[PDB]
This record gives structure tokens, sequence and C-alpha cells, in this order.
């Protein structure tokens, strides 16, 4: 267990959300046997998506759906020998990328034009400025995918922690929290370095419950891997803890975070929109979903 002082929630769609999942990801060719659909629905993806953006129903929580559904369906396709090769990973996360620059040629592999239209929903109704910043985000993804292929390559802590800070996705995760919710943090706010601090957390913790969900398949095959186990587990249960408390100093800043930077009332609204809707809830969420 761990001290996550956050409200669990998850959105009244969930069970809609949650049917209908399959409807997308086979329209753009992701998933294509049967087994592939039963493989998908064990994931729990869409009742992932239901707990990262419980303020989200519809189409709104569809797009969330979907964007946990092509997550995963992409990270597999790195599971294999791709993702040892740093020029193999390349290849692939920029046929994906290019989506950000305009429009794919046809003859793209289908998880590509998944992104696409992902990504031009994603957009529809956002600032320039915020489509921008959060192509900034998704590029940083895809470069942490060949930085860690060319780790794995090599046969090869604050060095681990450098490395996971951009390969685990939450800040895209956390991006569309926005767009799910049809708001957008000031953008000089998310800028500050106490929104700054706070998102490191929100990663930093999303990676360690991440490890001790995985410590016992890629045992079979890690922060916890130096001296003994258990206590190494309870020095992480210790490291999101610490966290958590200095994640609620971070947060009781932000009203004078807001006159700094003189948000006016709409501003002022969204910013804590962004507290509780995006930021929290890429929290909460996985815990609450590592515990199905």
């Amino acid at each position: 267990d761990f001290h996550i002082p956050l409200p669990g929630r998850q959105s009244p769609d969930h069970a809609r959300a949650e049917a209908e999942q399959l409807a997308w990801p086979r329209s753009l060719g992701l998933i294509r046997s049967d087994a592939a659909a039963e493989r998908h629905l064990r994931g729990g993806y869409a009742d992932l998506a239901s707990r990262f953006y419980p303020h989200a129903t519809g189409a709104d929580l569809d797009l969330g759906v979907d964007l946990m559904s092509w997550a995963f369906l992409f990270d597999d396709l790195f599971d294999g020998p791709r993702g040892e090769n740093p020029e193999d990973t390349k290849q692939l996360t920029d046929q994906v990328a290019a989506a950000l620059d305009g429009p794919l040629p046809d003859t793209a592999p289908p998880i590509a034009h998944g992104f696409a239209d992902i990504w031009r929903r994603t957009c529809e109704g956002m600032t320039p400025a915020w489509c921008a910043r959060s192509a900034r985000h998704w590029r940083n993804y895809f470069d942490g995918y060949v930085d860690e292929a060319e780790s794995r390559f090599w046969n090869a802590a604050a060095q681990y922690l450098a490395m996971r800070r951009h390969t685990i996705g939450v800040q895209p995760t956390v991006d569309l929290a926005e767009r799910a919710g049809r708001f957008e943090v000031p953008h000089r706010v998310f800028d500050s370095a106490v929104m700054s601090a706070m998102l490191q957390i929100a990663v930093d913790v999303n990676l360690l419950l991440n490890d001790i969900a995985s410590l016992e398949k890629e045992e079979a095959r890690n922060m916890v891997m130096g001296w003994s186990k258990s206590r190494s587990v309870s020095h992480m249960q210790n490291e999101v803890r610490a966290r958590l408390e200095q994640y609620l100093l971070l947060e009781s800043c932000l009203p004078k975070v807001g006159e700094i930077y003189q948000l006016d009332t709409a501003e002022r609204e969204a910013l804590e929109r962004y507290r509780t809707d995006a930021v929290r809830t890429v929290i909460r969420g996985s815990y609450d979903w590592h515990r199905s």
C-alpha cells in the first residue's frame, strides 16, 4: 500500500466507454483478431481512462479510452527485438511523430494512422499555443523510446529517474485531461516552478508505483534493483509518501501563485480544474487502477 491522500474518482459513463472500447482500434487496424480483442479487454484500459478522466463522458471519455488503447498497443510494438535496437525504434517513432507535422502518407503503419486520429481529435477546440505545447510533449515521449532502446543496446538513482520521466507517458495523459474537460490551465502557470514540481511528483510516483506492480513479471524476465529487498520496497514506499506530502505543500502555494501571475476569475477556475481533474487524477487514478 501507499499514502495517496486523494479521493478516488471514476467517470459515471465508464460502463458505456468500456463496452464500446473495441470499435475504434478495430476500425484503425490496430486489433485484427478476436484473440487480440480479448487480450485488449484484459488490460482494463477504458477502466484506467475513466479514472484518469472522471470529469469526462461520451465522446470526450471515448477519446480518453482510445488514448489508453493506443498507448498500450504502441508500447507492445517494442517488447520484442525492436525495443533492443535504437535504430529500429526511431524508425517507427518517426513515422508516428510525423503525424504532428501534418498528414501521413497512406503507406504509414496502422499504429501511426491511429495516433493521427487521436492527435486530430485532441487539437479540436484548443488554442494553437496548447496544441504546440502538447505536440512538444509527444516528441519528448517518442524521443524517450529511442533513448531507452539505446540503453538496452549497450547492456548497461537519478540515472534511472532521468530516463523514465519521459517514457512513462504521464504528461500526454495529463494533457488529454484538459482536452477531455474542455479547459486549459493558464499557460504561464503551467510553466511555473510550483506546477512544474507538482507535475514531476506525478511522474515520479507513477513510475515508482508501476515498478511495484511490475516486479514479479520483470523478475521472471526496475527501481527496486543496493542492499536487500522489501526494505527497498519500504524505501520506495516512503519516497511516494514524502513526495505526496510535498505535493500537498505545493498545492497550498497555488493561491499565491495565481496572484503572482495575476490570474482572473476564469483562469483561477481553470487552474483549479487542472489541479483536481488533471494532476490529482493522474496520481490517484493509476493507484486505484492497480488495485482493481
